């Protein structure tokens, strides 16, 4: 019995886990999502193709860092990539493009002049914040430069101070009118240029600042497929993200990161208003207790699951591999968790970006997202979404449920799903089959989006329209038969689900056939 | 909303999932054990102080490395440690002490010139593997020597050997009497006595080697509480270990430690045969395939949690805190799904052992249990447990259940329960209870034995017996009211179940009562 | 196999339907209360004797027929028959009292001469009705006496008027003063003072009418248990039964009747004022389409459970039995669905009071509900009373609900629970437990009241009140133990569970010891 399918049977959630055979095979199609942040281990082309190669779907630019010229260069080598493959539209794998604004960061200055310079802070040691710009290139052990100015105005004494990562903590012994006396709390080798949180603290920075204006109007002009908007607090923030992108970027989606305790109290606002959701883990287990970060991150996938929306889990998810070439048992049972959770896509950033094993940072994560995916509990998950959804008369959606329903009853190899918005494929993976989605579109566009989608697996047909309609669907629909006998997915033995539409244009899908593969 | 007791009612996991409330605290009780591994970093009397005040029950000794009388001083400092608290019977904390033994180990030799300044090994290289003791301590990136004399005989060309944490590996390019020349396949930096693992081969080393005889004793003159048996594949292993221990150790727990594809594959036989299981995932990790290690992680503690027999979770929970004052989101969430898989302790190795970091670390996963155990979805884990449950004419049984529906039914602040050998307790816990087991005794092995279960907190009453029963009964149901009271378990005006027996004596546990705290 | 323990296993409850065995013989314990009507057919003191051995609980006196005196002498027979197995309290059984009033019931008058006499009502005939009181004496095929003197203001042209329970069909042609031209639509043999039913019509009659306050001031003096309240439409109709009652019968259970449209749409209010609820069908079945009355059936079984009060199914469940010595298939499926639906009581009227076979009536529904308990599915139903149950702090429903769990868990003989009041043994009956649940009482109404609750054996202790209060309780116990034993309830090695107090007085139940029966 293979992909945990004796486990699947299970009456119980506590045999369902009794029955976890690490003896039993997994199917070859992988459901979740992955997004790589290109950076300098990972921006040639020909790192990039391997990184298609081991399963990038999404490649990540983080803004917080690097000129418009760089990730230009950067987004024309993933095209450059991406399209070296574009010869055999049946192996075509669309990869999307994503960029993370940097947002209202809060960072320091330079140490003693090198950018490469490192003061090592001295625990129980005192430190003086300055916001005189005289020194934002003046850093050491004793003086020290942040990016906020309004800093006094939010903070107290008492109060406490990360910097980078959050390891090396401060806390706020003497407030002044621009001067901050603290303690190190537990110093360590301070770099320049690092990321500051101050928990607790309302700051007021823009949520779309003067940088992040630029850079939004670069996305659009380099057709990016997403925007990772940072620290979003409310329905508001991704409103003004919407109102900036305008009409030009309207098709651009929106994923707001949720990464302080403001973003998490209006979670509910915060994703009715965006396309999709990041729990951004970095900042999140700074601003609250890392403890408490499993709930936020359960909380929101759980969320997002029953809306129907994108959720991504981010950060250090396979940390160590920035450095060694397996993960540790924790990022393993990380990866595993996350994707058991319901997450659609899971992400790398520093593994891919800067570290010294890219390529196996993204292969163990198609390694572990494939044996989750076996191991989910589909009995329990599909009847509770079906139980959980708002009842509608919508027949895409019925058509998209009852789909999901054959694909159980027949352990069908696919469902294939012509779409040109993405939609219709959108639905039938809200209910999670185990079977992959095979979404057959000649939109690039589409193609490319919907990897933020749990099983989406997007096929971008090239073909010329046919004249004969019925004919032009047949044809797609015979393209997605020979990619999935291409890809191992199934064999002309093998039963598939197909879903199509009555009539020509989006938001007419309502036929489902059970067909052989021929 | 408190202990997430909104998430607690719901009719489904999917919204208890979307419920998890980062602003709903946990009660003041960690119902998951910590088990602390005690090296350099964490040997000394003052340091075992605050390892107990932080959250330590348990003080694993690792018997890979050291002597007998550098064991018999760390036991003798963590008694000392302990003790200093016994002057106050109702805040004093009983802490086990376990022995890990070394079992089967295969490790390297020294490298030369500077036994620890690590030599280089690259990708591609060649390396040498012998047995020629002239090298035993002359290792060096052309060869290496290793601890296993049959090595040869067990290995082929093409096999893959791992060395360091599985950090390294090597293939078999060609096999020689008394050596084997190799090449290097994942590379790194070599270090001195390192572990090496020979995934699919059939090793022949004995599970219990006369040293692990000599330890086992030693164990037993020591007066260990437990016995952490590396690498078990089979139940006559187990049974091996128990007549080591034999009639002076007959009272000693034997956790068999699950480390290898054999010991996945014979886990039930193993399971019936010991006292509880530890999910021993480093070399597990090494020995299959890293992304099918969270497979054999469910399904033990699903298992063992059927049995009723303690489980525990183990090795790099918290890796990164071996170097970091905080944890990776990774680790963070390790911890957190561990509790929720069920596992009634969690460990640290390294992290105390001789990280920078040992308070924090215990401080850490003292955190994270508790929020996770206020998170995990008492409905249907109680109600499965249950139905799962062998039913049985046995009258103790019927009272823990009772005692726990009991339980849910009132929120009450505890279960009390008097105990000679433990067993009232175990029964109890395995029903998995919110509120937690104060497990009164007079037995002290018992009451340092008790932290292997989930939920038990363990209170050693010194009184002396009284002449009447029943007032030597009311005298230790008073003890527990106290401990709860000063513990901040609960206060004067709430509610608590109690369990007694008919008659003195192990095995008469029939009473349960719903008693308001006096 | 016996009491459908197989089906009981069952996983779902269609493969507990198709695990049902008629070959699998039930317990001997019956737990559904049978409630028989006492009249001429069953009112001799010897008739009497053997009703009881037959199975009858309680007995129900209909105060729409017959004088003060006449039921004075009905209760002095119970009574003597009763108090007739007194002389041994092992195998006494308590029988109670019901009275249940006339109410606002509309009736014809007599038949022309004789009062045995009846008259041929052909279809489509014309009948008058008066209400001039010349011809209440006077009534034939032509002209009909009613006694609802605002009859004519009320109803309408073509509205329908039912005659003699609904058998007898009239549609009103012309309304006049003080009478009714009306057209025959069913036809039949009229007889005397036969009940007659406007549905629709807004009878105004009094909830309590100056007869009612009599009948109910009557049942004070003749110390019934209960009152069965004919038509009850609302909450203040019960405060009205509840007010004449008064202090003196304050502790007389009221069960409100529920047999018109507006009692069924008024329930949720009825019940809060209510101790308990009869399903009267007879007359529930012409107010409301005769298809709907299962609608009202399970809906009130169904709300009455979940708040833990006495519900009784009533009216024609055995009718063909007034005839023959056997009943239909309709009627044996009838009294199996009403205990499977979850009614405490099931009740007999006709077929008891004036049939030619009452013993053989009561027997029958023995038989069936005994068959029908075990056929219960509680492995959901409990799951289902426990998820649904209310979140309280009491001591003694928590104790109830431990040891309901506790006697499923080791298929306890029975639950024996001390009671003064008889609260604790109805909170053990509310979640519907399997065993027996031995009531033992000092308290002779309590003894007979408890018969309204499914599942308790009231037993009533007469040995004196022991010195020490331990001594007593373990009199108590031990008196059940030897009830359960004669009766064959279980036997000495069996293990049952005990509930008893801390100490004297009502409120105090708070104690579950499970003990072999001695
Ligand atoms: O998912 P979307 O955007 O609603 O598209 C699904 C639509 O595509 C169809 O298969 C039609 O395809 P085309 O317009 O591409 O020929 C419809 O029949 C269906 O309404
Ligand atoms: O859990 P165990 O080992 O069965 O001990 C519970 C036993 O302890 C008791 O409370 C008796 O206590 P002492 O025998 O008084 O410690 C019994 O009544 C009960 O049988
Ligand atoms: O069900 P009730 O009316 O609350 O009675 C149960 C009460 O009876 C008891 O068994 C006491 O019995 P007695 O008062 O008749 O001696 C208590 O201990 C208990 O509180
Ligand atoms: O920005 C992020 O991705 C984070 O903070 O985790
Ligand atoms: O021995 C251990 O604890 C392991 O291998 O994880
Ligand atoms: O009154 C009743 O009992 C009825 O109408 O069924
Ligand atoms: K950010
Ligand atoms: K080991
Ligand atoms: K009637
Ligand atoms: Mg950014
Ligand atoms: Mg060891
Ligand atoms: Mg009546």
């Amino acid at each position: 019995q293979t992909q945990q399918l004796h486990a699947a049977m299970a009456d119980t959630f506590l045999e369902h886990m009794c029955r976890l055979d690490i003896d039993s095979p997994p199917i070859t199609a992988r459901n979740t999502g992955i997004i790589c942040t290109i950076g300098p281990a990972s921006r040639s082309v020909e790192t990039l193709k391997e990184m298609i190669k081991s399963g990038m779907n999404v490649a990540r630019l983080n803004f917080s860092h690097g000129t418009h010229e760089y990730h230009a260069e950067t987004i024309k080598n993933v095209r450059t990539a991406t399209e070296s493959f574009a010869s055999d539209p049946i192996l075509y794998r669309p990869v999307a493009v994503a960029l993370d604004t940097k947002g209202p960061e809060i960072r320091t200055g330079l140490i003693k002049g090198s950018g490469t310079a490192e003061v090592e802070l001295k625990k129980g040691a005192t430190l003086k914040i300055t916001l005189d710009n005289a020194y934002m290139e003046k850093c050491d052990e004793n003086i020290l430069w942040l990016d906020y100015k309004n800093i006094c105005k939010v903070v107290e004494v008492g109060s406490k101070i990360y910097v980078d990562d959050g390891l090396i903590s401060l806390q706020v012994k003497q407030k002044g009118a621009d001067f901050l006396v603290t303690e190190v709390e537990n110093g360590g080798s301070l770099g320049s240029k690092k990321g500051v949180n101050l928990p607790g603290a309302a700051v007021d920075l823009p949520a779309v600042s003067e940088k992040d204006i630029q850079d939004l109007k670069f996305g659009v002009e380099q057709d990016v497929d997403m925007v990772f908007a940072s620290f979003i607090r409310k329905a508001s923030d991704v409103h003004e993200v919407r109102k900036v992108l305008g009409e030009k970027g309207k098709n651009i989606k929106i994923i707001s990161k949720i990464e302080n305790h403001e973003g998490v109290r209006r979670f509910d606002e915060i994703l009715e208003a965006s396309d999709g959701i990041m729990v951004a883990r970095g900042d999140l287990g700074i601003e609250i207790p890392a403890e408490k970060v499993f709930l936020a991150q359960k909380m929101m996938i759980g969320r997002c699951n029953r809306a129907g929306k994108p959720v991504i889990c981010a950060t250090q998810m396979l940390e160590s591999m920035i450095k060694k070439p397996r993960p540790t048992r924790a990022e393993g049972s990380d990866v595993a968790n996350a994707v058991l959770d319901g997450a659609d896509c899971i992400m790398l950033s520093g593994e891919t970006a800067k570290g010294d094993y890219p390529l196996e940072a993204v292969r163990m994560q198609n390694l572990i997202a494939r044996e989750a995916e076996a191991a989910i509990y589909h009995l329990q998950l599909f009847e509770e979404l079906r139980r959980l959804a708002p009842i509608t008369s919508d027949p895409t959606e019925a058509t998209a449920v009852g789909a999901v329903e054959a694909s159980f009853k027949c352990c069908s190899g696919a469902i294939i799903v012509l779409t040109k918005s993405g939609r219709s494929a959108h639905q039938v993976a809200r209910y999670r089959p185990r079977a992959p989605i095979i979404a057959v579109t000649r939109n690039p566009q589409t193609a490319r989006q919907a990897h933020l989608y749990r099983g989406i697996f997007p096929v971008l047909c090239k073909d010329p329209v046919q004249e004969a309609w019925a004919e032009d669907v047949d044809l797609r629909v015979n393209f997605a038969m020979n990619v999935g006998k291409a890809r191992g997915f199934f064999k002309k033995g093998d039963v598939v689900i197909v879903l199509t539409g009555w009539r020509p244009g989006s938001g007419f899908t309502n036929t489902m056939r059970v067909v052989p593969v021929p």
